[PDB]
């Protein structure tokens, strides 16, 4: 119930929000269905358009008027945007010159530079060089501020995970905002983007920006807009609140369009009929800044220009349907689209099977473009499968394509032609970042970054400290000319043994065997030294990672290759070696193709066994450092160590022999030289951290040794290639991946050929940040370079992506 009798008289977009059954008059009145009944007439004018002209120019004011032109619209706050053009003399402030802003210029009494965040649905990345010509107001921003060529979505790229996810720094797993339609199963209710349950705060985690201002005593504008308030006003009401008192006005807004998305999805991300929406939003940002121009603020606010997710060409025609595929298909229930997600329609079915859905997805159609997983399956960059929210079965849809159910379903609802939710590494997926003001920087162009990053920075922008969140900050000071964010590297938990020989061969039972027993006061001093770390310099190029949490470890150091050695998971933690230019390859030697040596310094308690990997029948080994690539044969017989020795499946053998045997030398060949790290991941509970000892579900038969979920590598080289990775003076460059360790090759359709056709293909798929690793190791990495450590942040969250231009 709502008494709509009160008035508005007074308070129109007043920004406390006033409870039940009293009727309202802020920004959201509408979209519940609770205004007061005269807000229209008093807050929603519309007499006279949005601009002056000539003849009004002095006008006797007429409270009626949507925006005014009288001698005492200045001090009364409510000018229509360009008063100052037509009735004074000035110049629109896009054809001002652009002119350094090196200090704040702000009226007295501002605090701080205000932020306004001037956010865009649907604005694909191409759209600020494809659509330049008709876009001059946001043209100077991007060209006279601080520029991305685009920004990061996250997955599902869809506009409320997105935006939830600008405001709170966190992934969807995290905020619980997983898609624009959801079933909660312990709350058993359902979130649309029609209807009233999406209201209820039990949906939205985290703490949003305008709740950690408030909580820190930094007054917000209401963010969100009801859609048929007119933009022309949304803009006159943030004008407005600029011209409150000072111990009553915001120093955070946010604006936001429904356009370019809505005309995008009816004609195509380039259709002809998506230049007017364009020329019509540039409109808009000219207002702003012709309206922040009239106040004198024009050189005081930082203005964020900003996107939730791009723009791609699908229509109805390519849809893949699963009564095509399924037999039991009434059985399921389908969250459809550009993402598929699948639970059973009964709770009483217990003939439902999620194994047997999967099978009968799985690689059955030659051309088709969806492929099938369980959520732990899907690439840790996505970082999309810890909520309840998230059905267990998920569908990655091809970019151009939908997912249905049944044929009736796409035409008792062709009409569209654009959507988007695909996977975030698309290219028509990306979208935009301009950040314009005395804070930015000067007519600066800095790389592609997360939308997961910009939260600490509206933080930053306004004083604040951010909430835990999963940007890494400090790794976006580069865009700012002050309020930078200084932070120091974590301090070390546990540190190393060194262990020297301290056991003989016969005290070891591990069921092993090698030939090896082949026999110089020379090269003994010399091996003795490459055990004491003679080499480590040339292997170890950026200091060792530094162990984060409470454990037993050693350090192992080999003519080849240095690692970290886990006493309680009885492997490595960490193997680091560098594969220069001119590197060979060798093979495995016909005498030791079954060779695994005990390693002297490492007790048999805390050693694997071969026998174990005998009995197991579905379980066999691989090691970190790759035989392949030893300096010597006799620095190979090194590579065979018990303590180099790893947990591997058969099928999960294919693509790890050959990213070893013809990957890493193809690397150090493009990049003059690489430095690998690799190692194991547990993460059995999905979480994206690693994970304790008592959450391991799976070892190897028989034994203690624990088995990883996934394998990591993190290749870095110079990003000035002419000089080779082990002298390099400069910045870096670093690719990685994440690659899950699984009994078959079935995510790979293409698998029954030579690893050539498909295992670089699966590597590119899971392609990682250092820091996914990170999270996922408890392991902190390039802790001794010559590099701030600033930079060094922005290194560990770059994303290889594989995408053409
Ligand atoms: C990205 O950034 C985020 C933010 O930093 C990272 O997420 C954090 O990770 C922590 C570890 O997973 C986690 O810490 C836990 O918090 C528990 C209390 O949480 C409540 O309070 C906080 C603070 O206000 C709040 O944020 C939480 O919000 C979650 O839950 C509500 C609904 O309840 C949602 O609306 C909201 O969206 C959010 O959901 C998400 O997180 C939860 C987990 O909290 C998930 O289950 C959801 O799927 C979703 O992803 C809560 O309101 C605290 O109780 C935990 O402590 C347990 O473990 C410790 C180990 O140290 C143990 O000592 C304790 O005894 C305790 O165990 C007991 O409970 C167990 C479970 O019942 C039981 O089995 C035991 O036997 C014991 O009884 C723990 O400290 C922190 O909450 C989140 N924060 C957020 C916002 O998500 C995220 O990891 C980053 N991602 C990456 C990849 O880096
Ligand atoms: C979601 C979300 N999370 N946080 N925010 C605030 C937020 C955060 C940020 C940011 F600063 F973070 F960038 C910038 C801007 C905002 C305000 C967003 C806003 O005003 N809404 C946009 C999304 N909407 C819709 O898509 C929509 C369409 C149609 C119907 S209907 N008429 O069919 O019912 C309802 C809803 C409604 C309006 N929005
Ligand atoms: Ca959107
Ligand atoms: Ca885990
Ligand atoms: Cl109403
Ligand atoms: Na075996
Ligand atoms: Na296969
Ligand atoms: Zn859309």
């Amino acid at each position: 119930w709502t008494a709509t009798s009160g008035s508005c008289k007074g308070r129109c977009f007043e920004l406390q929000e006033v409870g039940p059954p009293d009727c309202r008059c802020d920004n959201l009145c509408k979209s519940y269905s609770s205004c007061c009944h005269d807000f229209d007439e008093l807050c929603l004018k519309t007499a006279r358009g949005w601009e002056c002209t000539k003849d009004r120019c002095g006008e006797v004011r007429n409270e009626e008027n949507a925006c005014h032109c009288s001698e005492d619209c200045l001090s009364r706050g409510d000018c229509c945007t360009n008063y100052q053009v037509v009735c004074k003399g000035e110049s629109h402030w896009v054809d001002d010159d652009c002119e350094e802003i090196k200090v704040p210029e702000c009226p007295a009494g501002f605090v701080r530079p205000p932020l306004i965040i001037f956010s865009v649905d649907g604005f694909r990345a191409s759209y600020m060089k494809k659509g330049s010509k008709v876009m001059p107001n946001i043209e100077k921003l991007r060209s006279c501020g601080t520029h991305a060529p685009y920004m990061r979505p996250v997955y599902p790229t869809k506009t409320f995970p997105n935006l939830y996810t600008l405001a709170t720094g966190l992934y969807p797993e995290s905020h619980g905002i997983v898609g624009n339609s959801m079933y909660d199963p312990v709350f058993d209710a359902s979130f649309h983007l029609r209807g009233r349950e999406k209201f209820n705060h039990r949906w939205w985690g985290g703490q949003p920006l305008w709740i950690t201002a408030t909580k820190q005593g930094v007054r917000a504008g209401t963010f969100f807009w009801s859609v048929s308030i007119p933009h022309e006003r949304r803009i006159l009401t943030i004008l407005q609140w600029l011209s409150l008192p000072d111990n009553e006005r915001p120093s955070v807004y946010a604006f936001y369009s429904e356009q370019p998305d809505f005309s995008g999805h009816k004609y195509g991300p380039f259709g002809p009929e998506m230049t007017n929406p364009l020329r019509e939003i540039d409109k808009t940002v000219g207002q702003l800044m012709d309206g922040l121009k009239q106040l004198r603020l024009h050189r005081c606010v930082n203005v964020i220009f900003v996107g939730d997710h791009g723009m791609e060409d699908v229509t109805c025609d390519r849809t893949e349907f699963l009564s095509n595929y399924l037999t039991n298909v009434d059985d399921i229930t389908l969250v459809p689209g550009t993402l598929g997600r699948i639970r059973a329609k009964s709770i009483n079915n217990s003939k439902y099977d999620p194994k047997t859905i999967i099978a009968a997805l799985t690689c059955k159609k030659p051309d088709q473009h969806f492929k099938p997983y369980m959520k732990q399956h899907l690439p840790k960059r996505l970082h999309y499968a810890n909520n309840r929210r998230i059905e267990d079965i998920h569908l990655l849809v091809d970019r151009r394509w939908h997912v249905a159910r049944k044929p009736l379903d796409v035409y008792k609802k062709c009409f569209f032609q654009g959507d988007h939710g695909f996977d975030n590494k698309v290219n028509s997926m990306q979208t935009v970042f301009v950040g314009y003001g005395p804070t930015f920087k000067y007519r600066t162009k800095v790389p592609p970054f997360e939308n997961i990053e910009l939260y600490n920075v509206m933080c930053d922008l306004l004083g604040l400290k951010p909430a835990p969140n999963n940007g890494t900050h400090g790794s976006l000071n580069h865009l700012l000319r002050t309020n930078t964010f200084r932070p120091t590297m974590p301090d070390e938990v546990s540190r190393p043994n060194y262990p020297g020989i301290m056991y003989l061969q016969s005290e070891f039972d591990l069921g092993c065997t090698c030939d090896d027993k082949v026999e110089n006061k020379l090269e003994e001093l010399n091996k003795r030294l490459h055990t004491k770390g003679s080499t480590k310099e040339r292997h170890l190029l950026y200091g060792r990672p530094a162990v984060l949490y409470r454990t037993s470890y050693d350090i192992l150091y080999h003519t080849d290759f240095e690692s970290g050695y886990s006493e309680i998971f009885l492997m490595p933690l960490w193997t680091s070696y560098t594969i220069s230019k001119q590197a060979e390859v060798s093979s495995i030697p016909e005498h030791l193709t079954n060779c695994v040596r005990p390693d002297v310094r490492v007790s048999p308690g805390f050693s694997q066994n071969c026998l174990a990997y005998k009995n197991d029948k579905q379980m066999s080994y691989g090691f970190l450092f790759p035989p392949y690539l030893s300096s010597s044969p006799e620095a190979k017989y090194d590579a065979f160590l018990v303590t180099n020795m790893v947990p591997m499946y058969p099928a999960f053998k294919r693509v790890w022999a050959y990213f070893q045997r013809v990957l890493v030398k193809k690397y150090a060949s493009e990049r003059n030289g690489v430095n690998v790290i690799s190692g194991p991941i547990f993460d059995y509970n999905y979480d994206g951290l690693r994970d304790t000892e008592d959450e391991i579900k799976q070892y190897v038969e028989g034994s203690s040794i624990p088995v990883p979920t996934h394998y990591y590598s993190i290749i870095t080289s110079c990003l000035d290639f002419t000089q080779p990775a082990d002298k390099c003076d400069g910045p870096l460059s670093v690719s990685s991946f994440i690659l899950p360790h699984r009994p078959d090759n079935d995510e790979s359709c293409n698998s029954s050929e030579d690893e050539s056709k498909w295992v670089e293909e699966l590597m590119k798929m899971h392609t990682a940040r250092v820091r996914d690793i990170e999270h996922l190791t408890g392991l902190d990495f390039y802790r001794k370079t010559s590099r701030s450590y600033s930079e060094i942040l922005t290194l560990k969250t770059y994303l290889h992506t594989y995408e053409s231009e």
